[PDB]
């Protein structure tokens, strides 16, 4: 069985960190759900970008749950996510489940302000770590993609293809991430 | 005055290709344009993320010229503007102005259908290399990123933002796009 990817897409989201693992996912044959969350209209990401959302979140998540919650970054985009009480019930819903949850960029920064996977090492955009680490919830890594048990996390535009990469790595396998690596000519 | 860019958005682009290029060249101050080749309405991409477009082709046209013409790739989408009669009158045009073409993965070999820098230096995707090399028009090349003078070239997704710089280092100087590299954490 195929498994399932929620994108969830806000305004001012970072477009190339959700197009990267949005099409990556896609090419490891994973059935990904760009979901909107202020509904199912297009979202203006943070340069402008607009992108049309495959459903709405309150209708995505009715089909869930999901073998993975991804968050992009971009600062407003990540502030619209930590702002909402969808976003919360969803995370908290997939950690008590077991499930993964991955995020980029600014994105882990939601991951704070709902409260999800504290004591796990993370990463984010070197400048949103001090919002990250508000608290000391969290150990700090400068590693390009990071990974604690189901807490996945990476840096930037430029860790997006990585960042993809390890979500493939931990849903279909090494194999299929190497696969779908190739023909992408990454250096 | 700030540069411009043409970026022609078809049904079947990569949507990495196309996405990772116009939010890079926005984050330099070029003013960009990502003009539908078939008009106004949401273009589907190859792995099914839809893009809202600024303007159709026919209307982007009309405020021409651009500092630059980019042609994202997907093998799809590369089809859909080698096909093209408008894009064949925009490349002509540049190339006669002596302004600059970029053209990524299977985005080239538009530039072959269009019969547009014959004699250069080139790279593309791969799996493209057959295609462009149809009749030895061009000189083929392994570079992740090609310049040969006002054809830039480029290779595929994970060359995307090499790409996206090079065409930023074009217009606007190595200085900018060293500037702009930095927030992405790139290796
Ligand atoms: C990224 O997308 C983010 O969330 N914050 C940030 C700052 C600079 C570059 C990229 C990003
Ligand atoms: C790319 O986007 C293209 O134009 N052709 C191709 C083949 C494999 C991976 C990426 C691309
Ligand atoms: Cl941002
Ligand atoms: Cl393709």
């Amino acid at each position: 069985a195929s498994k399932r990817a929620l994108v969830i897409l806000a305004k001012g989201a970072e477009e190339m960190e959700t197009v990267i693992p949005v099409d990556v996912m896609r090419r490891a044959g994973i059935k990904v759900t760009v979901a909107g969350l202020a509904g199912k209209d297009p979202v203006q990401c943070s340069r402008d970008v607009v992108i049309c959302p495959d459903a709405s979140l309150e209708d995505a998540k009715k089909e869930g749950p999901y073998d993975v919650v991804v968050l992009p970054g971009g600062n407003l985009g990540a502030q619209n996510l930590s702002e909402s009480a969808a976003v919360k019930e969803i995370l908290k819903e997939q950690e008590n489940r077991k499930g993964l949850i991955a995020a980029i960029c600014a994105g882990p920064t939601a991951l704070l302000a709902h409260e999800i996977g504290f004591g796990s090492k993370v990463t984010t955009h070197p400048l949103a770590k001090d919002k990250m680490m508000n608290g000391g919830h969290y150990t700090y890594s400068e590693n390009r993609v990071e990974k604690d048990g189901l807490i996945l996390t990476s840096r930037g535009p430029g860790t997006s293809f990585e960042f993809a990469l390890a979500i493939v790595e931990a849903l279909n396998g090494k194999e299929v991430a190497a696969q779908v690596k190739a023909p992408l000519v990454l250096k």
